[PDB]
């Protein structure tokens, strides 16, 4: 890896351990659900219970509510976390009533399932990602500086593939190749194609490793389905 991800990682190994809030900054795509998981199965306790990811901006508005709180019957998010790690992806596209919703989850520690009349209470890790910069929604009032306050604890920023560099952009493109071929099928094959790698590591991702698997992906299976190197199908791909 490069200096940022070891960097990072120290980080996860440092504070991996411990029920404080996390918030995972980075672009789309950096790999923020895989720290969350990090985070997770680095954690004493909560490993056991169940990692639970929740995207906050493709949840309408109708189904806030029993999507989260469930139903007296549906079981929500936070109960479903019960003894583990809630992940809440964009959390900045949160609307304001259901962060407010959400921070009274926090503060009282127990959800009122829809159609019911008691509480039950919850224990889980909140990891928290945003791509946006909170602090600035905040000051607009489109964030909740009490919720923003209560999750902005341990914060974390994953480094985009720009900033992990080449090196660790072949490294990945070649570990995703390997997943999709075979290792010991790669090796019955010619050599990867220097031009590849080379295209590889000069490229700019927006879509950072998401992107990046895709294109291995891609490669992998023409590879996997034609039995070498064809330039022009690679090529195509590029
Ligand atoms: N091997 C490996 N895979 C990685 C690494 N970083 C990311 N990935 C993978 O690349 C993909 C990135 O997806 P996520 O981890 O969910 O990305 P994300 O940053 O949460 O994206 P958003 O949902 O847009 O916030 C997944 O398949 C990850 O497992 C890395 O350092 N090593
Ligand atoms: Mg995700």
């Amino acid at each position: 890896h490069s200096e940022s991800m070891q960097a990072l990682l120290h980080e996860v190994d440092t504070f991996a351990d411990c029920d404080t809030n996390v918030l995972l900054h980075g672009e789309t795509g950096v790999g923020k659900e895989r720290i969350a998981q990090l985070l997770h199965e680095k954690h004493s306790r909560y490993r056991h219970g169940e990692f639970v990811p929740v995207n906050c901006g493709a949840i309408p508005d109708g189904l806030f509510e029993s999507l989260f709180f469930g139903h007296a019957a549906h079981k929500g998010y936070f109960e479903q976390a019960a003894g583990g790690t809630l992940f809440l992806d964009e959390v900045g596209d949160l609307p304001l009533y259901q962060q407010v919703k959400l921070l009274r989850v926090l503060e009282d520690g127990a959800v009122l399932r829809v159609g019911a009349t008691a509480p039950v209470k919850v224990d889980f890790r909140l990891v928290a990602a945003s791509n946006k910069k909170l602090p600035q929604l905040v000051k607009e009032g489109l964030f909740r500086a009490d919720l923003y306050y209560r999750l902005a604890v341990i914060e974390l920023s994953i480094p985009s593939l720009e900033e992990r560099g080449a090196v660790d952009k072949i490294a990945l493109f070649k570990s995703f190749v390997a997943q999709v071929v075979g290792e010991e099928r790669l090796a019955e094959l010619s050599d990867l194609p220097y031009w590849l790698t080379d295209s590889v590591a000069d490229s700019y991702f927006p879509g950072n490793v998401r992107e990046l698997r895709n294109l291995a992906e891609r490669v992998g299976v023409t590879v996997r389905q034609t039995g070498g190197w064809d330039a022009a199908r690679l090529q195509r791909l590029i």
